[PDB]
């Protein structure tokens, strides 16, 4: 496959049930995973979730990611607290309130500068998809991001293709849709910065991934794992991790 | 007597029912309030929360607040979007990941500088309370905040005493506990900036406030209203507003 190390990311934004979380991490801690894969849990600070996660999470293949970073103080605070991954949900921020492509690019470049691994979420809206503007839209986003990055910075970067219309809607991208978007994203990185880097970049798919559909998505040449919301708050997440083999 | 205008603030962080919100604001829009009180709703941009609120909210005594501001761009963006109040959950940020007192002070000073009204949340952890360190801890936080403020800036500032151990836990501060903390806060302000300013400052209580317990809390000499999470996502919030008479 010569695929790089896959990633399986649990997006725990705004979760309600905190006893539920502790149990989840218990399950994760005891889950034997038989292949090379980076697992990520991205709890909110909201309630005890992030603090508890930091405390209880012990599985060697898991790291903790934060939801968004702004100013280097917040970043430095995160470093201090022991968190070194960040998820930037640009796809959504752009969609819901028009966050700028340059803003996320600045965020990425800054987070990387402070030595974070960064999961950058890019994607088109339902509108844009129907219009046939996926490629234009996605290419614009990756282009903006790349502008602010040196070749070596890509080692600290992970891209998540996360079409907004697929987020929490039950509407999953078909394998062909994901594969096209990922291929498209990689090709731009190859062009801009080199086939070597482009090859090492993980591009994760996000949006209504579950244990039933994960395996077939991962089979796609340019899919390197998943960003998972709803299905990551369930024992099902384990199936998703294993779909990345 | 002579309390300044009370505030009733609905903290809608990370809420998980969107149709539920629209209905809430409908109820608020039609709610007749028979006294002078500033109401505040603090929706997340997450989902349509904030954008919908901006669109549907019409009640004359309500304003919209944002959850946290960083860099003057984000602030300017907020001004542009028509939002001019901010809630800074320092109590929590400090507790969950160790946010610095000086960081929140800088945030306050900056938000005020951009012409925002600021609700600064300060408070001690369960640990600090049990240890008997409430006063030390709370005083340290207000002190930090004050260092970055000129006398005139206090007109743009609102303090919320929000003990972390009372947040979303069902454990409400007793009236005496809230009264002590508020009195302590006000007496510092009186000393280090003046009785006049100290007299005008609203100090809100936050942490497991509901319709049953609000009235008795508000009766306390130094309580100027409430920061409400869970109970602010229910029709109950109306009872809380009326408890402020």
């Amino acid at each position: 496959m010569s695929k790089p190390q896959p990633i399986a990311a649990a997006n725990w934004k705004c979760n309600g049930s905190q006893q539920s979380l502790s149990e989840l991490i218990d399950l994760f801690n005891s889950t034997s995973i038989n292949h090379d894969v980076q697992c990520v849990v991205a709890p909110s600070w909201y309630m005890g979730a992030q603090a508890m996660t930091k405390e209880r999470l012990s599985h060697p293949k898991f790291v903790i990611a934060a939801q968004n970073a702004g100013n280097a103080d917040a970043l430095a605070s995160l470093k201090d607290f022991g968190i070194s991954w960040i998820v930037l949900d640009h796809s959504e921020r752009r969609a819901y309130y028009g966050e700028t492509n340059e803003i996320v690019a600045d965020k990425v470049a800054a987070a990387v500068a402070s030595g974070f691994m960064v999961i950058a979420c890019i994607g088109e809206t339902l509108q844009e998809r129907s219009s046939g503007r996926t490629a234009v839209v996605v290419l614009t986003q990756i282009t903006a991001i790349a502008k602010k990055l040196k070749k070596a910075d890509w080692a600290k970067v992970v891209i998540a293709y996360e079409p907004v219309w697929a987020i929490g809607t039950g509407k999953v991208a078909t394998p062909q849709q994901a594969q096209e978007a990922h291929a498209l994203i990689r090709s731009w990185v190859s062009s801009k910065v080199g086939a070597d880097v482009a090859g090492e970049l993980r591009i994760l798919y996000g949006g209504s991934v579950n244990g039933r559909n994960a395996r077939t998505l991962y089979q796609q040449r340019d899919v390197n794992g998943f960003l998972v919301g709803g299905a990551s708050l369930k024992p099902e997440f384990v199936d998703i991790i294993k779909a990345t083999e």
